[PDB]
Formats: structure tokens, sequence, C-alpha cells
């Protein structure tokens, strides 16, 4: 079987990260009989040392000799740390010389959470691992590619980071999706600067056929019980955040009415707001006699969960309020409603597959290593497992209006928040908007320095002076500073997310025979990833906490005269944001969260579709503003169907 | 070299479609040192017998035996003649037995006009060629494939038949285009139907290094000189076209100015309208002292090609009214302007590669034979060669508003055309739209037959009794129908072009021990091809040509009960019906036609998108309103920017 690989990549010399198990395993032993030297990186020392000693045994029975050459292991190798990034390269280049192939095969699940239950710390975790690790390993090694004049970089993503122009939602991974996408859109747009030298390109299998105890996710008991646990918590949230937002009592004593732990008593209580009778009540139909949380509503490790995400809103509630709580007897649901459900993930998952079998992991490294040989594609997604039916989120659509009247209605009397810096002209405008010509009460202008809240203050005198305008500064604590606009200004209805920060203009690449010094650093992407996408998923976990009524989130401005390297690196932004919004759109609607989170791009594919005139410019800046209304107007009492509420949940729409 | 090769596809029988050269003969002589045995087809014999003399002595170079039986070849194979199909079947099942993979690699170039050069016998003879061919094939030989269990099938498909959710604008290259991304429609819908069996998939290289006499035109003196041509025909009929619309002349009376064919007579001429004397000035200025056509208009074949336009658009000109048109002396375009627009087309393509180099046959063909041992993909698109700058245009925006209310004032007054039979409330409730709300002066409705068009007056009686509703009767003849509408009641504004006929219900693919009888016939295909793509093209090239001023294109509907092989076919036109929408929007912009051409999509992916209830359906049929208004109402004259206008032509929208 051998026959056809070996042979077809002699002489090469890659680097593997992840390399001592899964698909990473399969490429590296792989690559090494057809007759590349490779270098396995991987946390584990043995691990490492298995798979080194099967490769090598496997080279020795084809042929090879002096074998330990020809495979290297590089043990304690944590992608997320650039210090062992570093490192690595050092051991690797000491080893072999100039790398030929970087396979960024390295990727780790993440937080495994919605987006409002995900640390934000967890989520730079995922980033660091799975996306900024990718960047760190090509900026050490394009340099001697690039010198010698040739290389490869081949970026390990998933069918879960979408495609070219349409996003692929991907519920409870958010950080997942977004690392996945920009592995891919890293691929799409260094591609012209790294050529012709230098090929990048991504693969996105999907399922894989691998060890249960581990992989990322994609293929398929105590998982089951969690997705039971994380509904009850869910619908719980869902129903007390509605219930809070048109009754008198606060979430204090909306909660006090949850301590008996009673589903019949809560529903039979006529003083309880009807979203938690109604909630109840279905708790006693759809749950299982047999099952203690078709009596009970909660136990003590959903109550903390619980109460956490209403502390992360700005609710006040005391630590100690579910410390009394009945503790309801096992179990809390049964064996039959938990495999239920782990049948129900599991044909999920098969049931996506057009051809009814689930690749296996050296069927995918297989067709990996054949695809490497091809000269003759760089910027691309090759799918080397695939034929799924899965939802699809189409982005970049430009043909749109304003939003109807009914909807425009919605926003007399709101409070709007507006959180940006540098794009100054569109945050006057769009403050003025809402106050001028569509009524809202006052807008929270909440910015990054003294320095801009002094310049839009400035340029809102008159809205400042009447007490319709309100400025914060938040600097890099965005959650404290929307807790100060909760507690001094009131709860959101509509709110704009526009980033803190330019884009850098510093090159993507370095000349042939430079040292690179003055190109984008791995600090420096790092900083492009806090700024420009960790920026908005803090903002939009935060506001759908808070019962935001809407959120756009908006990407960094394209001119006519922007620098080459601005277009890159803005388009990189737009499509790894585009999973992202879709990820939590549908989250949102699945969870029957009410807020509506679209993205709203200032970024475009090519110079020449910008405008050229003032009078293009003027045309511009009103479709922003249309934009911007489109996607945070909010949809009146009798219009949020499943159908129109589809609809308006997790869309990017380009200016 | 070959090493890697010979074994991989060993015991396979291929059949491919344009075997004796280009791709298509390289990826059959792989396939056959691979092991497989292939059937090469194609029309002329002496090349056939060339290639299959040139892969047996290759065969038994590498130590294959009887190498006489292991290369066929079918000559006189003409693919788009379904008899000749049906042929081809019979002598290679009679040679091989079942075929193993099937390689639609067969593809010509196409008329290689405008839209509104094209003739509609030569669209449609593109269409059966690299399309319709491809589903014949199948038809024929997947059930016996699926019989065996195992079967592969190929569309050899283009960069220019687009991605999944985006289209790729091919100008002056409509049919070919449309009959690309067909190929790729094919293998995305029909991929779960034909699996688990059968894997169905597209490649679409980029552009490939050939034959400079042959090809399909993606790679790079004459065209150079057509280039120049046309450019001078488009800017004489824009002009035309424009000054018409504003001058009480006839259009006889305006191409009489032209007839001294004297450049600077026509810009010195006090009576002539503006955009004749601008024009001239332009020729006059941006022309070679030294080329004939700096100070002449025409010449004769020019002024064929202007008056097939302005006949076909329904002018009234006589036939002989450039009989005397004094000949312009040699050489009309110089040497120079020339070889300035033959650089120009090929540092364009050139420009395009990231990787500044062209692919060869060979190297496009060894990555396809390494990527048809891969078993587990399908409904896949494999980009063998890429890495590519162009345009491409997203489909499938689903959020959006009405229109300004500036565009919607220039509807009061209009002239609203209404094509359709079948979507019976879709017509009434956009007649009752145009005229009770936005004050179109009238309504002329084009319906396919007799009844069609009863039913329609009956739904419509009070707007027929007062006048304001028309009725035609179109049949099989939609533009002698138009051609009716201009002289009796003037000339469209926006027009809307529904499909006369639903979609059927027939089986897509057959039991595995039938004999397949009730599947989608090859002769049921072509007419799906005719009432839902060709009806569409033959409506914007009337309409292009009669100067219309909008055009909404509509897909078929789907909804909750569509048989899930509607939700296919649908899905299958709305993806290919996007080419064309694509291209044509472009040309018409590039050319500086006014005409906004766009389409409304009546089909979704998905069953669980779609409305659920009354009022869900309520809310979807005034989203049809709304779209078709937000793509039909003319842009005011203060509007019409480069800017704008390239964001309202070529797109598409989901309802
Ligand atoms: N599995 C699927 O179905 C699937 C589908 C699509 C895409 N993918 C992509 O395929 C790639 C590999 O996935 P997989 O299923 O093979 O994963 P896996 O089974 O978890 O991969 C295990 C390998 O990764 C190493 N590894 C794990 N965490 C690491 C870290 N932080 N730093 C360095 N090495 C680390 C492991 O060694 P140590 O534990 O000792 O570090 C071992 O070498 C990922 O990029 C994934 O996103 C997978
Ligand atoms: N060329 C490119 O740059 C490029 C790029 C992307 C996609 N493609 C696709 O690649 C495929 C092959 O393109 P190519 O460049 O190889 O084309 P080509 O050079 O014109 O292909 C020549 C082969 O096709 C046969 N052929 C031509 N017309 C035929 C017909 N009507 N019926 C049957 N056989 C016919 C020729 O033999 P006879 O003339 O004797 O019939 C010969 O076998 C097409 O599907 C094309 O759309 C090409
Ligand atoms: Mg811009
Ligand atoms: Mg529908």
């Amino acid at each position: 079987w051998a026959e056809s690989l070996i042979g077809l990549h002699l002489g090469k010399v890659a680097l593997i990260t992840g390399g001592s198990a899964g698909i990473g395993g399969q490429i590296g032993r792989l690559l090494a009989l057809s007759g590349a030297r490779v270098m396995l990186a991987a946390r584990d020392r043995h691990k490492l040392e298995q798979m080194q000693a099967m490769i090598q045994s496997e080279l020795a029975e084809v042929g090879y000799t002096d074998v330990e050459d020809r495979v290297h292991i590089a043990p304690g190798c944590d992608v997320s740390s650039e210090a062992q990034l570093a490192d690595l390269v050092e051991r690797t280049l000491s080893a072999f010389g100039t790398v030929d192939y970087l396979i960024n095969n390295a990727g780790i699940a993440g937080v495994e959470e919605m987006v409002i239950d995900m640390p934000v710390e967890g989520w730079r975790h995922t980033l660091f691992a799975n996306l900024i690790s990718n960047y760190s390993l090509m900026r050490k090694l394009a340099p001697l590619m690039k010198k010698q004049g040739s290389g490869y970089i081949l970026n390990v993503s998933s069918y879960f980071g979408g495609e070219k122009d349409a996003a692929i939602p991907y519920p409870n991974r958010a950080d997942y999706a977004v690392s996945k996408a920009g592995q891919r859109a890293m691929a799409e747009v260094f591609a012209r600067f790294l050529g012709p030298e230098i090929q990048i390109n991504a693969i996105a299998p999907g399922p894989v056929e691998g060890d249960r105890l581990r992989g990322t996710g994609e293929r398929p008991a105590r998982r089951a019980r969690l997705i039971l646990e994380n509904k009850r918590l869910n619908e719980l949230h869902a129903a007390l955040i509605a219930a809070a937002r048109t009754d008198e009592r606060s979430m204090h004593e909306l909660v006090e009415l949850l301590l008996p732990n009673d589903v019949a008593a809560l529903e039979q209580n006529p003083a309880a707001p009807t979203a938690l009778r109604e909630l109840a009540r279905r708790f006693r139909s759809e749950g299982d006699p047999a099952a203690s949380s078709s009596s009970a509503l909660l136990n003590r490790s959903i109550a903390a969960k619980l109460l956490a995400r209403l502390h992360n809103g700005g609710y006040v509630l005391p630590a100690d309020i579910f410390a009394n709580l009945p503790n309801p007897p096992d179990p809390f649901f049964t064996r039959a409603q938990i495999d239920r459900e782990a049948r129900k993930v599991r044909d999920g998952i098969m049931g996506m597959l057009y051809l009814q079998r689930m690749p296996t992991e050296f069927d995918v490294a297989m067709a990996t290593v054949y695809y490497l040989a091809d000269r003759n594609v760089s910027g691309e997604t090759f799918h080397p497992s695939g034929g799924l039916r899965y939802e699809r989120t189409p982005t970049g659509g430009e043909l749109f209006g304003l939003p109807s009247p009914e909807r425009l209605a919605e926003l007399v009397g709101s409070t709007v928040y507006l959180i940006g810096e540098h794009l100054t002209e569109h945050l006057n405008l769009l403050a003025r908007a809402y106050l001028e010509r569509y009524g809202a009460r006052q807008v929270v202008m909440i910015v990054e320095t003294e320095t801009g809240a002094e310049t839009m203050r400035r340029l809102l005198h008159d809205h400042v002076e009447a007490g319709r305008l309100m400025t914060i500064v938040a600097g890099d604590q965005i959650e404290a500073a929307i807790d100060q606009a909760i507690t001094r200004y009131g709860r959101p209805g509509p709110v704009v997310c526009t980033p803190f920060r330019p884009l850098p203009t510093v090159p993507l690449v370095g000349r042939k025979d430079s040292d690179w010094s003055t190109v984008l650093s791995e600090a420096e992407f790092a900083e492009l990833c806090e700024h420009q996408l960790t920026h908005h998923f803090r903002v939009a976990r935060k506001i759908a906490l808070s019962d935001g009524a809407s959120l756009a989130l908006v990407t960094p401005e394209t001119t006519a005269t922007s620098t080459t390297e601005q277009f890159a690196l803005a388009n990189f932004i737009k499509t790894t944001l585009h999973a992202f919004t879709a990820t939590i759109g549908v989250e949102s609607e699945r969870t029957a969260q009410r807020i509506l989170i679209n993205q709203v791009d200032l970024t475009r594919r090519a110079r020449a579709e910008e405008p050229r005139d003032p009078h293009e410019r003027q045309q511009e800046l009103e479709r922003f503003i249309e934009a911007v209304l489109l996607v945070t107007a909010p949809l009146p009492p009798e219009a949020d169907t499943r159908y129109a509420g589809r609809i308006h949940r997790g869309r990017a729409i380009t200016v």
C-alpha cells in the first residue's frame, strides 16, 4: 500500500506539531515513509517516543537505513507558549537545517462552553494554541524558506472553520470555530505575499474516526449528562432574564422563588411571573417522572453556574443565595434520558455524512500527503474528507435597505451603547442618528482613553450639554465599564461595537535577503487578535449576559488609500469574525435568548470597490448608518416568529 | 516519476470524454499508467489514434502487456448529441463491462459573446455540450455503479464556475460560466442521493498552460482586434440607446447621424444629441491618430452587429440602412493598439496567479489522479491548481430592507412587465404592489398559456377593467411576446421574470435492483434547463436589448412541504443561475448599460428554514415584495455613481 508513497517527498524536511497521535501522527508517519525527514512536536514525551519508535521500525522494514536520523522528536512543546515555539524551531534547525514543510497540526478542543459561560482567559488560550501559534511558526520559518527559494505552510483547520464566503455555526465551540476560521483566513490573505517561493494552504477535514478519549470534538455519556444540565441552565436563565425585564421585583426577589426548589410549587404559585410558571409546567410535562429534575428545579452545580451568569450580567445577588438549596435525590436525569441524548448526538453526526462512513486518521493523512505534492495551489482550503449535510451562513451581502418602520418605532425612548475610539466620524454620525432621527432617550459612549473621550465630547457637545450623551472611559476593562453604564444609565437596548484600535501598517513579509526585522512580529499578531477579535468577544459575552436587545459587531475600515497590508489584515479579521458572529447567533437562537447579534463590515476585498470621491463617500457613510439600523432595530412583539428570528441573527453585511 | 502512480487505480475502468488532447488526454494517460483500463472519447479519429498509440507505447515501456486491451477509443463522439452519448456507453460497456470512473471532461468554449450578442441556439448548444451531457452519462452509468456497489463521477468544471456560496463573473462567457457552475452544482446536490455507493465531485482548475490554438479560454492578436471592435460597438450602442430615451427623434433618425461615418462632423453637429457629440469627442481624444477609428465611427462589420442589436431590441430600421456606409481605410485599429490590448489580456491573466507560474496540463492531471484515490469525499469541488486574484460575488444574503424612498419615487408612472404562469399568488401580489402602492402607470402580464392568462385576469379583474393590467400569451416565443408589449404598451421600466413551470417530482436515483425507469430522464433534465435557466437568459437578453430599466430573475419556490427531490433541483437551479446573474451584471456595468439585473431566490437550502404557519407565510410573501422592490426600483439621477452602480447589479438575495 506504500508503493505509491515511497519517494514522493524525498529530500524534504517537515515539522509537524501535535505529531505523536491523531491526524498529525499519521501525517508524520506517511511523510517519513514518503522519504521526508520529520520532527514531531508534542507535550508528552512518552507518546512521542512510542510514535518515533513505530515510525522508525516501519522505515527500516521498507528499506531505509540510519532511521534514527530520519525521525526526531521535540517533547514538552506546548504550542500555546511562545517561548516553547522559539525553542522548537531552534531544535529543528539544529537537527535538520532549513524546514521545507511546516505542518501546523496541533489543535485543542478549547473551552467547550456557550459564549455566555466562556471565561475570557479560556478564549485567549484557545487563540494562542490554535491560531497565534500558526503565525508564530510561519514568522520563524518563512525567512529561511524564502531565502532557499521554496517552502510550504499547511494549517490543519476544520470543516467547522467555514469556507471562503460562508460561515459555519458551531454552537458551544465559538473559540474553537474562530481559531479554525483564522487558520484558513491566514492562508487566504498571506498567499499573495508568500508567493512565488512559498505555498500556504489549509486542510479542512470533517469528522474523523479516532481515539474516543481525545480529539477536537468533531467525532462522537458524561457529555450527554452535561448537555441536559446546560439545557436546564439555559431554560431557567432565559425565563429569569425575561421575567426581570417586565416585573417590578428585583432579580434577587425573582431568584427567591426558586429556593424551595419545587417545580410544582412554582407552577402553582399565582404570584409568580408567567414566564416562570409556564417554565415549571414544561419541566413537569417534558420530564421523566423517575428523574428528580421533573420535580426539582435545580441542583447545586447548575445553581452555581446560573449565579455566575447573573453576577456577570451585573445583577445584584448575595454570593450565598443558594447555600441552603435542597439537594434533589439521584438520579437528576435518568439513564434513559442520558442514553437518549447520547444517541441523539451520535446519530446527528453520522447523519451528516453523504457516504455514511467515518473516514480514518490514516485515510485523511494519506490524502493530505498526496496533496502536499501539488505545486500549483496556494490560498486554498482542501477537504481531504467531506460530503456533509450541515447548516451554513452565507456572508457578504451588499444589497440592503433600511429596516421596517415597525422595527424603527422600537427605538423610541431606548438606551443605546456605542463602543469605539478611533472611528470618530462613524461614532458621531451614529450617536446623532439614534438621538436626532429615531428618538432614543440617551446614548452612552464607551471609549478606550481620556483622549478619545474628550474628542467625542467635543464632537457631540450639544448632546453632552443636554444630558443625552454620556461618556465612559474603559481602558482594557470593558466589562467593568459596561457595569458602570448599567448602574448609572440603565441596561442597553441597541449596542454597536467598533474596534478601539486601527490596523497596523508594518510589512507582512520580508525581502529575500533581509533579516525580516520590520515584519509583523509574533507579539504584534497576538495584539491584532486581542484588539480585533477578543474585543468583540468580550463585548458580546457581556452584553448578552446583561440583557442587551441587539448588538452590531463592526470590523475595521478599509478605504481607497489603505495600504495593501491593511487590506490583507482587514480581510483576515472580517473572515475570522464571521465565524464568531454566525456561531453566537445560532447559540442565542437555540437557547431562546432574545438578543440579535450581527456583523457590519467596513472592510472590502478589493481597493477598486471603495468610494473614490466625496459623493461616493457620503453614499458609503449613509449605507453604514442604514446597515447598523437594519441589524439593531428590535423586532416588535408581533414579529419575532421562529422564521423571522433566524433571519435576524448571525448575519454579516458589507457596507 | 511514475513510480508513485503505477498500481494506484489497478482494476478500474474509466471513461474520459474529450480524451484525445488537453487535460482530458493527460487524465486518460495517467489513469492508464496507474493501471486503469480507459476509453477515450472525442470527435476527431486521427487525434484519438495518436493519443492511443502514445499511451499504449508508454504502458509497454513500464511493463504492461496486451496494451491494446487497456486503451480503447471512441471517435466521432460529439457530447452535445444525445444519440452519440448513448452509442458511447454501449461501446464502452461492450469493451470493458461496468464503468468505475466517469470523467466528464469534454468542454467547449461556447459562444464567446456578450449576452446581448449571444444567439439563443448557441447558448443551448453550450448547455448541451458542457452540462446536459454530464447528467446524460451519469444517468446511463450510475445504475450499473450502484448495482456493483461502487462508482465515481468527476465533472471537470472551472474556477470560473464559482464556489459554494459565491459566483465568479466571467464577462463575454455567460453560457460557459453557467455550464461550469451547473457541473459543480450537480455534484453538490446529487451527492446525498448517490451515496453511499457512488462519489460525485468536481474539479475546478484555474488557467492551464496548453495548446494555444484550442482550450476553453482560461489561458491567454485577432482576439485583441475583436476586443477593440466590440468596445466600439458597445460605446456606439449605449449612446444611441441613451439618446433615443430622451430625444424626440426616432432610432432611425438618430442612426442617420452616423451615416457620414465622420467622427469630427458628429462632434461638431450642434443638433446632434449630447450623448453622441460627447462620444465623438472621446473617439477623437482616446484614438490613435494613425488609426481610421479615430476619424471614422464604424466599419461594415461593426455596423451589421449594431443593426442586429437594434433590431433585436424592437427598434424599427430598414435592413439596408448601412448599405452605403463609407468604408474607412486600413488600419481601423493600429498594430500598436492591437498589441497593447493583447499584452493587457495576457498580463491580466498572469497577474491573477499568486505563484506567478502557469500550471501544465500534466500537473493538473497528476493532482486529479491522486485525488481520485480519495474515498471519503463527495459533493466537493477540488482545486488542483489555484491561488488566484479575481473578483467574486457572494450570494445568499437574507437580511435586507425596502429600497430608499428616493428609488421608490422613480416607479411613479412607470411601465412594469411581469413574466410568469404558475406562481399566481406572487404575480397577483406584485401587480397590486406596483399599481396600488407605488403609482405605476400600468402592468403588462406576460404568461405562457391562455389558461394562465385567464387565471391572472380573474385574480386582477379590477385592474383589468380599469385598463391598468394588460395580458399577453407568450407560449414558447417570449421574444415575440415582448415585442408585442413594446409596440402596444411601451418599453418597460421594471421587469420581473418568474419561471413559467414548476419543478418536477420524479426520483433522482433508482433503487439498487431497479431498472431506474421512473428516474429523471436525460430529456427531462434538458427540459429542466430550458424552463429554469434558458427562460431567464432569453428574457435578460431581450429586456437588456430593449432598454429595460431593471430586471429581477426569480427562481422556483421551495416550501416546508416541497419534496426532497424538489429541494435538490431548486438548489441546483439557484446556484447555476447565480453564475448567470453575476456575469451579466458585470457585463452590463462594464459596458455602460444602465439596466440593473439581479436575482431574487424563492429557494432555500433546508426545509427547516421555511415558514411553518400562516403568520410566517405572510412574513415570507412580504419579504418577497420587499426584495423585488429593492432590486427593481431605479436609481435616481443623483445616485448612479460608479460606487453605487456596482452595488446594485449582479446580486442575489434569498427570501
Ligand atoms: N479530530 C477530528 O475529527 C478533526 C476534524 C477536523 C479537524 N481536526 C483538526 O485536526 C488537528 C488534529 O486533531 P486530532 O483529532 O488529531 O487531535 P488530538 O487527537 O488531540 O491530537 C493529539 C496530538 O496533539 C498533541 N497535542 C495536544 N495538545 C497539544 C498542545 N497544546 N501542544 C502541542 N501538542 C499538543 C498530542 O500530544 P500531547 O497531548 O502530548 O501534547 C498529540 O501529539 C487539529 O488541528 C484539529 O482541529 C480534527
Ligand atoms: N484549458 C483551461 O485552462 C481550463 C481551465 C479550467 C477548466 N477547464 C476545463 O477542462 C476541460 C478540458 O479543457 P481543455 O483545455 O483540455 O480543452 P480542449 O483543449 O479543447 O480539449 C480538447 C479535447 O476535447 C475534445 N473535444 C472538443 N470538443 C468536443 C466535443 N464537442 N465532444 C467531444 N469531445 C470534444 C477534443 O477532441 P475533438 O476536437 O476531436 O472532439 C480533445 O479530445 C473542459 O471541461 C474545460 O472547461 C479548462
Ligand atoms: Mg470603505
Ligand atoms: Mg419558501
